[PDB]
């Protein structure tokens, strides 16, 4: 229960918070890519139906 | 024969099912984007 | 202070997990449904 | 005699759907791994 421990704990939170943010960016990008790819696939299906 | 036409109808229903899956997945992705954005703000709020 | 923020993060973390588990199940089902649609799409052209 | 071109298009597009399925699946699988990775880090925050 001291400032040293407080400073350490805060230092770790910031490092882990950064990690979490990175993971958020990557995951979001992957999800969007999946979305667009699915849309593409459906569009190719519609193209098969067209001819 | 009739079965081949029936297979085409089944293919259509399958495609529609896939479309449904895609829409639901879209909803879940948007929800995930919203939910993660709020907690990421809490982490940025922990800073400071 | 920091402990309170940990509890708030814990609240939202369980929400993200639930949304994650829900999406994971749909991902498996989406792949299978597409595979069947493809399997049908392959058999129709003999 | 447009059937030869149409049949070639049907085959090619079918293959394209098959590849888009594989690519989508891998991207979805990659997304799940990242979410799992994110959650594991969030567990570390609970540990302080």
């Amino acid at each position: 229960m001291t400032q040293q421990e407080i400073f350490d704990k805060q230092r770790r939170l910031q490092e882990l918070s950064e990690k979490v943010r990175t993971c958020h960016q990557e995951a979001s990008a992957l999800r969007k890519a999946a979305q667009e790819k699915e849309a593409e696939m459906l569009q190719v299906l519609e193209d098969i139906q067209t001819i």
